[PDB]
């Protein structure tokens, strides 16, 4: 059986997508998959936990962890950094890999461009595996180009960019590393998208229909730009451990539900939560909100008490995808992880968006201006989403008309969905025909 090596950037935003890639890849092919896992640390019972978890054909090799004097900041600069130090390591791993079995491709993630050169060498063909929008790839081979143009901070330029096939985007909403020029984050950014042109292909975790523009402007504006495979939506099962939840929604009725969960990477003030708590509780609205710490002593007095006929708060984690296929959730507020995005789309759950972090602020422009899936608070000056504010937004979602029009466009895309990952759908085939180049 043919090997395909896997080399995740550290974090858990980065191994879980890749991991599942790799479930796809054994599940649906004749492909036996070894992750190369670079560290910083030893491994966490997190990743110990999900690693063991996996199917025989999915051998996994945490790699020496990377001594941190070597180190000099964004996560951007840390992942950068440990794959530089960890290359040393990969190749070892990849040449005593090479002579033991047939290595016909290597696959990273958008921090692994270094390992490109040294796959050629090797006659290994490299992939980068796009775990978020096409319109975020695109937005990236522009940023060399948009780096000449524009010589301000982008959230100085008045005018929007507006990328062909693409919503306009302002300067504010551009990825976080792009928010500080002096950052190393943003020069590190620059050299990793300057080597995209050395992959064989980049698949992303998206579909035709859900992004046309961009896929259409990523295969045809520059053959600079390798072969791009759009083969998503690929989402956990979501099938384990853990929780009350389901018995909860099991009393509510129809579409009634706010789901409300950030990542675990998604951290709100003790102040933040507490405006949401009050304007959860001002809605009307039934919900269920995965509560991390800024159990519930922090929250507003008498709230946990007062919202038991039609609020449950989850401490730590919930089961996601079994909250969004619910037939009690009619709506999702969540930080716009793609991730998190894609779950949504494939359950046709509506969204408010509240973007954190990454390519967030982004993904919200997409989803409320380009999709009109989501609906999107307006922060007071101080940064802060006002109860009242909350509130309304919640109210238009869960009863109002723009809430009707959003869910009636994320049922067309939930269905889209179902198509394209069917038998015969546009993005399964597109996977099969790239696959099947590696099986001879
Ligand atoms: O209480 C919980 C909380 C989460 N989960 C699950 O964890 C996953 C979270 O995915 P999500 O895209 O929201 O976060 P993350 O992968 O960190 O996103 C980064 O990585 C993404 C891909 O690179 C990028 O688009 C994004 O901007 C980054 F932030 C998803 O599979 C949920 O179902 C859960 O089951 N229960
Ligand atoms: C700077 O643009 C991006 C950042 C990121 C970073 C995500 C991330 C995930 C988990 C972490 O623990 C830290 C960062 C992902 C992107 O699309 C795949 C684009």
């Amino acid at each position: 059986a043919p090997l395909i090596v896997i080399v995740p950037s550290p974090g858990m935003g980065h191994l879980i997508p890749l991991v599942e890639f790799a479930k796809v890849l054994v599940s649906r092919f004749h492909f036996s998959v070894s992750l190369l896992l670079p560290t910083t640390a030893q491994p966490t019972k997190a990743q110990t936990t999900l690693l063991n978890s996996l199917p025989s054909s999915v051998s996994h090799n945490f790699l020496p962890t990377v001594d941190p004097a070597h180190l000099p900041v964004a996560h951007e600069v840390t992942i950068s950094l440990t794959h530089a130090h960890s290359l040393s390591s990969i190749r070892a791993a990849l040449g005593s890999l090479a002579q033991q079995a047939q290595v016909v491709a290597l696959i990273t993630d958008l921090f692994g461009t270094g390992l490109y050169t040294v796959a050629r060498d090797l006659g290994i063909p490299p992939y980068l595996y796009f775990t978020s929008t096409a319109m975020c790839l695109l937005f990236l081979f522009h940023l060399p180009k948009l780096d000449e143009t524009v010589s301000c901070e982008y959230r100085d330029m008045p005018e929007p960019l507006v990328l062909p096939g693409c919503v306009p985007l302002h300067g504010k909403d551009f990825v976080d590393p792009a928010q500080d020029r002096q950052d190393q984050a943003y020069h590190v950014l620059l050299d990793h998208v300057k080597r995209y042109v050395l992959a064989e292909g980049i698949f992303v975790n998206t579909f035709v229909d859900l992004e046309p523009g961009a896929i259409k402007t990523l295969q045809t504006e520059d053959p600079n730009v390798p072969p791009v495979y759009p083969v998503g939506p690929i989402i956990q099962s979501g099938l384990d451990d853990d929780s009350d939840c389901l018995k909860w929604l099991d009393r509510q009725p129809s579409g009634s539900v706010l789901f409300v969960s950030f990542g675990s990477g998604g951290t709100l003030s003790n102040e933040q939560l507490n405006e949401l708590a009050i304007g959860l509780e001002i809605s009307g609205h039934r919900f269920l909100w995965v509560v991390r710490s800024p159990p519930f002593g922090f929250l507003p007095t008498g709230f946990v008490d007062r919202i038991k006929d039609r609020g449950l708060l989850v401490p730590s984690w919930a089961p996601q995808i079994k909250v969004l296929s619910h037939g009690s959730t009619g709506g999702f507020l969540t930080h716009c992880g793609w991730n998190s995005t894609l779950e949504s789309i494939v359950n046709g759950v509506p969204l408010i968006v509240w973007p954190l972090y990454a390519e967030q602020r982004m993904n919200a422009v997409m989803l409320n201006q380009g999709l009109k899936v989501a609906l999107r608070p307006n922060a007071s000056q101080r940064g802060l989403v006002e109860a009242d504010e909350i509130a309304r937004v919640v109210k238009e979602l869960m009863d109002g008309d723009e809430g009707k029009k959003a869910r009636y466009k994320m049922r067309e895309l939930s269905d889209s969905a179902k198509r394209v990952t069917s038998e015969n759908g546009e993005s399964t085939k597109l996977l099969s025909e790239v696959a099947s180049k590696w099986s001879q």
